[PDB]
């Protein structure tokens, strides 16, 4: 199987704006998790074909990854805070899903989700 194409990250059909929350989630949210020393399975999309994982795009039919997240912020593609809360929580499902508990990539989801979930709760104000 060839990868999927990864997911959008610029339409210039949807409307763009810059919030104080999409701010904090590009500047806090995503930068501190992306230099975290686990951040490295999460920081592109699962290169099944390189990986050789025949079946991860026959189990995740909602992929989504740090880059993708980093691309639509950086792009001002999102229009709410949820969006990209909920692109965050696709990620790490996503991992929870394929994998089993215990498997090293979990332990680093568990770690990297309780940091996220930690600054989300310091989200600035609407
Ligand atoms: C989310 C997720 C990622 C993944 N594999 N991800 C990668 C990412 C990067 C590399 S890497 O080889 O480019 N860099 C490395 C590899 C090992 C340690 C540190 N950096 C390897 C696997 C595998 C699975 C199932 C999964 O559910």
């Amino acid at each position: 199987s060839m990868n999927p194409p990864p997911p959008e990250t610029s339409n210039p059909n949807k409307p763009k704006r810059q919030t104080n929350q999409l701010q904090y989630l590009l500047r806090v949210v995503l930068k501190t998790l992306w230099k975290h020393q686990f951040a490295w399975p999460f920081q592109q999309p699962v290169d099944a074909v390189k990986l050789n994982l025949p079946d991860y795009y026959k189990i995740i039919k909602t992929p989504m990854d740090m880059g993708t997240i980093k691309k639509r912020l950086e792009n001002n593609y999102y229009w709410n805070a949820q969006e990209c809360i909920q692109d965050f929580n696709t990620m790490f499902t996503n991992c929870y899903i394929y994998n089993k508990p215990g498997d090293d990539i979990v332990l680093m989801a568990e770690a990297l989700e309780k940091l996220f979930l930690q600054k989300i709760n310091e989200l600035p104000t609407e």
